[PDB]
């Protein structure tokens, strides 16, 4: 790992411990997904082993009219997760502090004097694979509080940064849980929700490594373990030990990523591995339910811990009916890229993550670059995923939404592999057809 990048999350300790020092509140402003309520849960964690006192904001999206509507407010330090990078001059004008905790493509600006900018692609790194919000929000706090790492690492996983393996400096962020002592690995099958969902249930709502024919299928996950003879109604480790040999080899022949490492920490123990936290937060996440979500990283897992999974329950459902309905109704393809567009209130927050499975399940042509649009009364919100081989060939969803949402007034980013947009409904045939020119360029 670069000295320099734990050199400048050192300086965000610093500025961090001073304004604590002062008493003062610290200002968290954070995304929505699992990255963002992860990162905001490293931060109001570290805070909190020391009695200090901080105000979230959880966002969707930053926009420039949040920013200056922060620039009245009287806080002397903001403390930016997974966001803010992008928007760094708007932010350079706050009169006060600021630490801003990102792994997207910084814009050309020069940071002002009161910011400390924490991002892997100002080190070298590799924000779309080796470090997120999480990650980066731990090397601004790490030396103030080790114990926070494993919530990194959701993070992590909530952004898909595992393939077979942590890499980079997440994997450096591994490392260092494991010497903690707060981050066990081991080897096993990573199925969802081993220790509370029935076995044909925990295969039916494992996504991620995907399981064609099984995932997202009820019926077909239930009949699959019959025909093998392994039961389906008890959870995975009450199987007998010959139930775990077979449906290890059977469910390797499907995928094999579904062997593999397992992430685990005595805190989050009773709720699941580190991807199973990851499910929950975006389950929070997507029900505008944060506070649960952020109180999970905490610890404040009492009558709350319920009330997180069955939030879980429902996020699944609308998955599994999510992805029937692109099993259903396919995608509309155009010269480099293909969509998917829905006005069902049901798959609002999910249109992303149901993207992103439909690909790996290859229910769509895991070569050819996804948009999933939901609409939003006059507008419509874009949420784009591809895979590395197209990446590999040129494809970069972050640029290509940027510059297509900016002809129309509009915002859009991300990374390369994955990336947001808002513009108008009226603009988006119009939209569309420049992100399929753009790509196009990518490519050619
Ligand atoms: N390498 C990545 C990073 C992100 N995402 C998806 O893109 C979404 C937005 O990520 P952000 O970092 O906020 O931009 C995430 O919730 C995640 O599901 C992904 O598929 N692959
Ligand atoms: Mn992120
Ligand atoms: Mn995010």
């Amino acid at each position: 790992l670069p000295d320099s990048i734990l050199k400048r999350g050192a300086e965000a300790s610093k500025v961090l411990e001073e304004h604590l020092e002062r008493g003062n509140i610290i200002r968290i402003i954070s995304h929505n997904d699992a990255d963002g309520l992860s990162a905001a849960g490293v931060v109001a964690r570290a805070i909190s082993s020391m009695n200090g006192q901080f105000h979230i904001s959880i966002l969707s999206r930053l926009k420039k009219e949040f920013i200056k509507k922060l620039s009245g407010e009287k806080y002397s330090l903001f403390f930016f997760c997974d966001m803010g990078s992008a928007y760094l001059e708007e932010i350079s004008r706050l009169k006060g502090d600021v630490i801003v905790a990102d792994h997207h493509q910084p814009s050309e600006s020069e940071a002002g004097p009161h910011v400390v900018h924490i991002n892997p692609h100002l080190h070298g790194l590799d924000g779309s694979r080796d470090l997120s919000a999480s990650g980066t929000a731990y090397l601004a706090t790490r030396l103030l509080n080790r114990k926070t790492a494993p919530l990194a690492l959701v993070g992590a996983l909530g952004d898909m940064q595992y393939t077979d393996g942590f890499t980079g400096a997440n994997r450096f962020i591994m490392e260092e849980a494991v010497e903690e002592g707060v981050l066990q690995v081991h080897s096993d099958l990573k199925l969802a929700s081993r220790y509370t969902e029935p076995l044909y249930r925990s295969i039916a709502y494992t996504f991620n490594p995907a399981l064609p024919g099984l995932t997202g299928d009820m019926e077909a996950s239930m009949g699959f373990l019959e025909n093998i003879g392994v039961s389906y109604g008890v959870k995975y480790p009450d199987l007998s030990p010959e139930e775990r040999d077979v449906l290890r080899d059977e469910l390797t022949r499907i995928n094999p990523e579904i062997f593999g490492e397992v992430f685990t920490s005595r805190e989050f123990r009773n709720i699941g591995d580190l991807s199973d936290i990851a499910g929950v937060l975006d389950a929070c996440g997507k029900n505008r339910k944060y506070g649960i979500g952020i109180g999970l990283c905490l610890g404040e897992r009492e009558g709350a811990l319920d009330v997180a999974l069955e939030l879980q329950k429902n996020y699944r459902e609308e998955l599994v009916k999510g992805l029937a309905w692109i099993r259903r109704e396919g995608s509309t393809t155009l010269e480099n890229l293909q969509y998917i567009y829905s006005e069902d209130k049901a798959f609002k927050g999910i249109m992303g993550t149901i993207a992103s499975i439909s690909l790996s399940l290859k229910i769509l042509d895991p070569d050819i670059p996804l948009l999933g649009l939901s609409r939003m009364d006059q507008h419509v919100k874009v949420s784009a995923r591809t895979t590395r081989p197209a990446v590999e060939r040129g494809v970069n969803l972050g640029v290509a939404l940027r510059d297509a949402a900016a002809s129309f007034g509009g915002t859009g980013g991300g990374h390369d592999i994955a990336a947001g947009a808002m513009v108008p409904y009226r603009d988006m045939e119009s939209f569309l057809q420049l992100v399929d020119e753009i790509l196009g360029t990518q490519t050619g």
